């Protein structure tokens, strides 16, 4: 069998970068680590909340 994936969902609140963008992984590790990375490409250097029920990772500056 291929392994489940589930879409997470990042919501941006930053200083220059507003939005939001996705991510697929099979755990939310794997997508935390996914994200933090595209922050720090980006430049966001904030504070993070996730949210189990909602499979959606929240930054803001």
């Amino acid at each position: 069998m291929t392994p489940a994936v589930t879409t997470y969902k990042l919501v941006i609140n930053g200083k220059t970068l507003k939005g939001e963008t996705t991510t697929k992984a099979v755990d939310a590790e794997t997508a935390e680590k996914a994200f933090k990375q595209y922050a720090n490409d980006n430049g966001v250097d904030g504070v993070w909340t996730y949210d189990d029920a909602t499979k959606t990772f929240t930054v803001t500056e």
